[PDB]
């Protein structure tokens, strides 16, 4: 059968989850997406020779901080953080989304990458040396991408794919 993969997507609002998502999903780059759609989306790959059943939950929404909330959210295998290369407010939001992942997860271990998207904008305030030094701080891989070229899309979710196996291995 076929090893599914649980994904989820998360960071600041107009960081891209939604576009890495639908680049991920339909190889095409959104423009527009309601901010408000959360959904899940499935995709079969193959990922080093083994064809994967990849389950992306693009997270939207109100952060809400319940019992309900959280199940959902743990049930997630790996988490790519992604913020906006062109937003430093989305980049220093990410350790907030670091904690909450920790904390659901109840394990300082969990399968995450750090993405910094929008990459192809020349507007960049976020340079590569600072979230290679966050991902750094947190032991977890940092690829930028952009959702409008494709540049690293598949290597985040990927990347997120391998960390979840190597995590299963213990
Ligand atoms: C430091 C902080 C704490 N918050 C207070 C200040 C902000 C901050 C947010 O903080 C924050 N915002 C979350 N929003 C709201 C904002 N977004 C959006 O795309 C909304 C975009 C948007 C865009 C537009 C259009 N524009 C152009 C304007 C409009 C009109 C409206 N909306 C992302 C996500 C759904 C959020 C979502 C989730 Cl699922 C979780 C979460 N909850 C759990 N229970 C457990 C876990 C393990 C997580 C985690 F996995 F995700 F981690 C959080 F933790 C979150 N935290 C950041
Ligand atoms: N130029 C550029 N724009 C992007 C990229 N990713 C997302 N966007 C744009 O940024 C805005 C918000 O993207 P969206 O996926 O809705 O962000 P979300 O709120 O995190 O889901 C939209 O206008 C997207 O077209 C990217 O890699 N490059
Ligand atoms: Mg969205």
């Amino acid at each position: 059968g076929s090893t599914e993969y649980k994904l989820v997507v998360v960071g600041a609002g107009d960081v891209g989850k939604s576009a890495l998502t639908i680049q991920l999903i339909q190889n095409h780059f959104v423009d527009e997406y309601d901010p408000t759609i959360e959904d899940s989306y499935r995709k079969q790959v193959v990922i080093d020779g083994e064809t994967c059943l990849l389950d992306i939950l693009d997270t939207a929404g109100q952060e809400e901080y319940s019992a309900m909330r959280d199940q959902y959210m743990r049930t997630g295998e790996g988490f790519l953080c992604v913020f906006a290369i062109n937003n430093t407010k989305s980049f220093e939001d990410i350790h907030h989304y670091r904690e909450q992942i920790k904390r659901v997860k109840d394990s300082e271990d969990v399968p995450m990458v750090l993405v910094g998207n929008k990459c192809d904008l020349p507007s960049r305030t976020v340079d590569t040396k600072q979230a290679q030094d966050l991902a750094r701080s947190y032991g977890i891989p940092f690829i930028e991408t952009s959702a409008k070229t494709r540049q690293g899309v598949d290597d985040a979710f990927y990347t997120l794919v391998r960390e979840i196996r190597k995590h299963k291995e213990k």
